[PDB]
């Protein structure tokens, strides 16, 4: 996979990616603004990095987020199209870092960096069960 | 209304269900179908905001709320359903409407990440009047 390579995908924001849907368990979120959650924006960024890496991942392999460092400087109501771009910052060992940015067709809504680590699915799942109550 | 005190440690505890995995963040995503069943980074980000929000709540005036404007954290260990994630949020500084935070999280077994989070106090109503201009 190559330093500088980019991927972009677009996502029309539905009503159910607002703050409050993110944690329906939170009374403290019930009167939150009806805007696209940071946590869902982060997930849309991860999603871009994942698709872009997919064709380079051998069989049985996968990836799990290892860092996220972003701004979220403008809010997006349902119905705007969020465009996300992911650029391969670098690569070291099993780790890839991406520069990620998001705009909603009106404002740039955030940008930053995201790190992921490639994992052997089976191996890693075994561990997780090891950590399950 | 008293103010908030820098350095004050607040804790938020959350027992992770099976519906806060990767796939549950974006059920729209075929590309996530194969993700391990562990607490999603995006949900951890939301848990950390959640923690700061509860803390700052009895300090906000009527009509007021907040918004995460930045986050910068690691996610260094994965958490299956059943474990309790405790978030510790500690206030660093408040400059006008901007509050700044040091956050970390532990699932009872491993520390699963730490870093910083910034939020902006808003008048929820008048903020809606600004976003509406985008809907």
């Amino acid at each position: 996979m190559r330093v500088g390579e980019r991927f972009t995908h677009d996502f029309v924001v539905p009503p159910h990616k607002t703050v409050r849907h993110l944690y329906p368990e939170s009374p403290e979120f019930a009167e939150a603004p009806e805007v696209f959650a940071t946590g869902f924006m982060v997930g849309l960024m991860e999603w871009a990095c994942v698709r872009a890496m997919a064709p380079y991942l051998e069989p049985g392999e996968g990836s799990l987020g290892t860092a996220i460092c972003v701004t979220h400087t403008a809010a997006t109501p349902p119905g705007l199209t969020v465009t996300v771009t992911a650029e391969l910052r670098s690569v070291e060992g099993r780790r890839l870092s991406w520069r990620v940015s998001a705009h909603d067709g009106v404002d740039e809504i955030g940008s930053g960096t995201h790190e992921r680590a490639v994992i052997h699915l089976e191996k890693f799942n075994a561990k997780v069960r090891q950590k399950t109550p």
